[PDB]
């Protein structure tokens, strides 16, 4: 870690200077921007004052986007390899040579100092031996840009780093131009810097332009991220921090609602969603270690006063009283959660539905622990007693929350709460979520009145099935949690089939007299364990779905989004809460629990399908798939298909690539967007024939005369503003 990795937490206003000649074009370009370290962000307009280019935009990409690598978002083991952070409160020099294939060079001598608050970029450029029929001059560049690798080792003779890479432009024509890039870099100010180890950096890269606009000008947006050594693969001090410290929190908080779980019932739900919604909306402006004490400080208070109202007298202040401590136990509860998801949140990245199905487990283990402690507790002191020693107990873990705890500042966000809550997909999740939390509201009050009217048991065997179907939900919870987190699409259709199944657990509980079913015990006693097997597999792929609809819908990164979309989650089980009881109840006095079952069950039954139907209409994602992979004699003739998802292939460019093994990547043939034109190296001029369909929206690739040379791994390559892959096919001659 260095001095200045503190300067940059924050977003920084940069400006860009260049003047440079091409065989006597003389031209100069001048743009302005931010950029964001925490991140990975990078965003210019480029605009020219000479003129004309007579060069295009994309070749000088590669020095302008190039030309701030101080942006890197490092991971924690790659703070110690951080040099452009290192010597940048002075400033230093980066000087690049580029040769392009079959056509001449660039030279640029760059500076990057930092003035006052912005940051300055200075470049000269000199360009050699261009053909004036050649891509370059020629105008013969497509208007997009690739993803690359950049590889820089250390170099202790210039304490400097050096760095090697290759850029591929496309040509309108169909094929690519190579152009490869060799840089130095070095500081001038004598500061302490990281010479590193053998590393790389991945650029993801946008080109685009301002419409606005009626001069030459261009739009970079450039994502930046660091690797090459592996981690050591065990956790950090901020991640084991943070998990004793929910695990302890969610533990505390469980037994207490465990031991001591009209108008109060729903007026607490009314103050529950409007204390949601305005801690989602501000927390930056709080803070997520202030609020998680805060919350814990109140739920102890309240736990704490419980115990007084037996010696409060009956009148108006029982009521002032009672009321207090429940819309103090609201807000508190409210905020604890909202806190406690975002820091688990932003503390594990990829890793969130894991963290979360295991603090569950560490709830229900938690929960679990309440009658033999609590049974000593109250036999052995007595009744007021409990409730102030678990106070007590609440009250001496919280300084140790106070004590470990890490201090996440952010700053807030561009979009609102309403932009949002108006997604179509989020809409959805919500009323699936309020199905799940009123069919749990619902079979609160009217099991224990159905145990009592039919089998006559009392309320502690409704108490040991509502301990069962809590131990399947915490049995259930980690393993989807964790199959959720490893594969991506199965997480919706884990949403669906749960509350699918859940529908079909409650219509299985009101045993219908059409349907000619029996009622019995171990029956209805496994159809709740089921349930609640089913409630654990729907309700933990809930919170990363959002996440990935509101990444995908185009929210800035932070803590501003964590923090509304954990304040949702919380709204919606306040909502379903309150919805539940209330219907539950009035359809049991007024028809009967044998039809409110039903009538609840084929109310979740209808939310999944409607998921479903959202989820089978509006679906559509670019992806490449690939067929045609065997092992042929030499001189056959082979079929490679590549069928494509999400774009009209009759509007966008095609390209087709090879690997061998211990080799990189090769350019084969390429098909250009009015398919009239193709382009082929010379190693398969001649032999190779591409060809496309898009009446079924796919490509294809012939082969004939082979060789054993086209032994290789084949690779179908598109950009529609990213540039998106395949995974390959094998292709093996004798
Ligand atoms: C009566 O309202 C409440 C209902 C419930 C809970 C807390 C309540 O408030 C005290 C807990 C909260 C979460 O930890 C867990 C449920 C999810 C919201 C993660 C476990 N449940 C049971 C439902």
């Amino acid at each position: 870690v260095s001095k200045g990795e503190e300067l940059f937490t924050g977003v920084v206003p940069i400006l860009v200077e260049l003047d440079g000649d091409v065989n006597g074009h003389k031209f100069s370009v001048s743009g302005e921007g931010e950029g964001d370290a925490t991140y990975g962000k990078l965003t210019l307009k480029l605009i020219c004052t000479t003129g004309k280019l007579p060069v295009p935009w994309p070749t000088l990409v590669t020095t302008l986007g190039y030309g701030l690598q101080c942006f890197a978002r490092y991971p924690d083991h790659m703070k110690q390899h951080d040099f452009f952070k290192s010597a940048m409160p002075e400033g230093y020099v980066q000087e690049r040579t580029i040769f392009f294939k079959d056509d001449g060079n660039y030279k640029t001598r760059a500076e990057v100092k930092f003035e006052g608050d912005t940051l300055v970029n200075r470049i000269e450029l000199k360009g050699i031996d261009f053909k004036e029929d050649g891509n370059i001059l020629g105008h013969k560049l497509e208007y997009n840009y690739n993803s690359h690798n950049v590889y820089i080792t250390a170099d202790k003779q210039k304490n400097g780093i050096k760095a090697n890479f290759k850029i591929r432009h496309n040509i309108e024509d169909g094929g690519v131009q190579l152009a490869d890039h060799y840089q130095q870099n070095t500081p001038i100010g004598d500061g302490p810097v990281l010479l590193p180890d053998n590393h790389y950096l991945s650029y993801q890269s946008k080109l685009s332009k301002d419409p606005n606009e009626k001069r030459d000008h261009m739009v970079l947006l450039e994502f930046v991220t660091a690797a090459g050594i592996t981690t050591p693969g065990w956790l950090s001090r901020e991640q084991v921090f943070v998990l004793i410290s929910a695990a302890s929190v969610n533990l505390g908080s469980m037994m207490c609602y465990s031991i001591l779980g009209g108008m109060i019932f729903g007026c607490f739900a009314l103050f529950e969603l409007l204390a949601s919604l305005v801690f989602g909306n501000y927390l930056v402006h709080i803070g997520a270690k202030f609020m998680f004490v805060a919350g814990m400080f109140v739920s102890g208070g309240v736990t704490i006063l419980f115990g007084v109202l037996d010696r409060v007298p009956d009148g108006p202040v029982f009521i002032a009283m009672c009321f207090l401590v429940r819309v103090m136990d609201a807000v508190s509860f409210a905020a604890a959660m909202t806190a406690s998801s975002s820091i688990l949140a932003k503390a594990f990245p990829n890793n969130v539905a894991t963290v979360l199905g295991s603090l569950e487990t560490f709830s229900g283990l938690g929960l679990i622990l309440g009658p033999p402690v609590g049974g000593f507790l109250y036999q052995s002191f007595g009744y007021e007693v409990p409730f102030i020693v678990l106070g007590c107990v609440v009250l001496l873990m919280v300084p140790l929350n106070m004590y470990i705890l890490p201090n996440y500042e952010s700053d807030p966000g561009e979009h609102s709460f309403w932009k949002l809550i108006a997604l179509p997909k989020v809409g959805l999740i919500a009323f699936v979520i309020n199905s799940l939390s009123s069919c749990f509201g619902f079979l609160d009050p009217t099991l224990s009145l159905f145990v009592l009217e039919k089998f006559n048991l009392p309320a502690g065997y409704v108490g040991l099935v509502f301990l069962g179907m809590a131990l399947s939900y915490a049995i259930s919870s980690p393993l989807f949690g964790l199959l959720s987190d490893k594969r991506p699409p199965l997480r919706k259709w884990l949403l669906v089939f749960g509350n699918l199944i859940t529908a079909g657990c409650y219509m299985l509980l009101g045993p219908v007299p059409i349907l000619h079913i029996k009622s019995q015990l171990w029956l209805l006693v496994l159809i709740l364990v089921v349930s609640g097997l089913s409630a654990g597999m729907s309700i933990i792929p809930t919170f990363p779905e959002i996440l990935s609809c509101a990444h995908e819908n185009g929210f800035e990164e932070g803590l501003s989004t964590l923090g509304l979309v954990s304040g949702l989650f919380s709204a919606m089980w306040s909502i379903g809460a309150f919805m539940g009881p209330t219907l539950g109840g009035f359809l049991y006095e007024k028809i009967g629990f044998e039809w409110a079952a039903a009538i609840q069950g084929l109310w979740a039954l209808i939310s999944g399908l409607a998921m479903g139907l959202f989820y089978l209409l509006e679906y559509s994602q670019v992806q490449l798939v690939e067929s045609g992979g065997a092992l042929v004699q030499p001189g056959g003739s082979l079929r490679l298909s590549c069928a494509a998802s999400g774009f009209p292939v009759n509007r966008y460019s095609m390209r087709w690539y090879r690997q061998a093994p211990g080799k990189e990547r090769e350019w084969v043939a390429g098909m250009s967007s009015a398919g009239d034109r193709s382009s082929y190296e010379d190693s398969v001029k001649g032999r190779f024939t591409i060809s496309r369909d898009d009446a079924r929206n796919t490509v294809y690739l012939q082969m004939n005369s082979l060789k054993p040379e086209d032994t290789a791994v084949y690779y179908c390559n598109v950009n529609v503003g990213f540039e998106y892959w395949g995974q390959g096919t094998q292709v093996t001659v004798s």
